[PDB]
């Protein structure tokens, strides 16, 4: 059972967290808790607390450009774990089981995540998108303080500790039958039709499921469909400081078919959208920073019903996209390409119904394309 722990610079505080990543599935989001390990030499007179926060943050450190940036926190939460109040409540089985194979200098403390939060979504941009990096982050923090620091307004750097976690999207414990996400166009090219039709077995696939996409083409037209593609497409907004706007390809597939003139055809291509399908990791929007191992595509925004959508900070949506090249005529030069469009959402799966310590820092990517530090 490993946890991951993290020192403070002084050594004065250390914190134990159960997990790097904290499950939202839509009704309840795990809240966070764990253990602040105080070393009572180095914390006396001093209080020790232990803050969560979210915050949207706007902007890069590129040279020579004025510096830039903007800061929004959508969430702060602080609870004194030190000395003992009952400032976090009942214990976790899993704190007393902590506690007890720590010491007794080892403190409880539970924060918990409202609902009107987003999960984790962050990006940058790539060499020709004009926005700039921005992002959601939550941030854990235990931090010591003595009176005169309140009275200073000041917290001392070197006996503070600081966690980067992710709140990542889940599916609902239980949703009711799925429809298919099916959708028809008939384009009318000199009063002959050619139908399309797009369709997937549920509305919300999961990170890893392939999804299978089924296209049925009916070319009641004289021209000839020279290539279907077929593609994943992840559709940001950025709705917090600037209107950035990215739309990337996740994932997309070609079918070697061909329909001709007065013929159909009905073809199903499976696509994967994963980060890990190109190297290229800038310009998309992200669960986590570029450089880590354990970072996925964003998942679709989910917006709890009466909150403002900007409150959300960078909005997540993905879709199928569907090309058609269409052939010209008996003198072609040139073939048009009529394109549409299917929604889908993409999260990870339902929720589920001896301690190896380890360092809460991520390891990298090892060829994590090209980034900003």
């Amino acid at each position: 059972h490993v946890i991951f722990k993290k020192i403070s610079r002084d050594k004065s505080v250390t914190i134990y967290l159960g997990k790097r990543d904290y499950i939202d599935h839509v009704e309840r989001v795990e809240p966070v808790d764990g253990v602040v390990l105080v070393d009572p030499e180095l914390v006396k007179g001093k209080r020790v607390y232990v803050s969560l926060t979210c915050a949207f943050r706007y902007g890069q450190e590129d040279i020579d450009v004025m510096g830039l940036s903007f800061r929004r926190d959508l969430y702060f939460s602080q609870v004194q774990v030190f000395p003992p109040v009952g400032a976090s409540g009942a214990t976790t089985r899993l704190q007393e089981s902590l506690i007890k194979k720590l010491g007794a200098n080892t403190y409880p403390f539970l924060l918990t995540f409202p609902d009107y939060l987003p999960c984790s979504v962050m990006l940058q941009p790539a060499p020709q998108d004009v926005g700039k990096s921005c992002g959601v982050d939550f941030e854990i923090k235990a931090f010591a303080t003595h009176s005169t620091d309140v009275e200073e307004d000041k917290i001392p750097k070197k006996s503070s500790v600081r966690l980067l976690i992710r709140k990542v999207q889940h599916a609902p414990r239980d949703m009711g039958p799925q429809p298919r996400a099916e959708a028809s166009w008939q384009f009318f090219m000199s009063d002959k039709p050619l139908r399309l039709a797009v369709s997937l077995s549920k509305e919300i696939y999961y990170h890893g499921e392939p999804i299978p996409v089924t296209v049925a083409v009916t070319n009641s037209t004289e021209k000839t469909v020279k290539k279907i593609k077929v593609l994943v497409e992840q559709v940001t907004n950025v709705v917090l400081y600037s209107s950035d706007y990215y739309i990337k390809t996740v994932a997309a597939e070609e079918a070697q078919e061909k329909v001709p003139p007065n013929s159909s055809l009905t073809k199903t291509l499976t696509l994967v959208p994963l980060l890990a399908n190109n190297r290229e990791r800038r310009g998309i929007a992200l669960d986590g920073k570029i450089k880590h191992e354990d970072t996925n595509l964003a998942s679709s925004t989910i917006i709890k019903e009466g909150i403002d959508k900007t409150v959300m900070g960078i909005l997540v949506s993905y879709q199928i996209k569907v090309k058609l090249t269409v052939s010209g005529l008996l003198g072609e030069l040139t073939s048009s390409e009529v394109a549409t469009e299917v929604p889908f959402r993409l999260m990870h799966p339902q929720p589920e119904d001896n301690f190896v310590f380890e360092e809460f820092a991520r390891q990298n990517l090892k060829d994590a394309g090209e980034y900003k530090e």
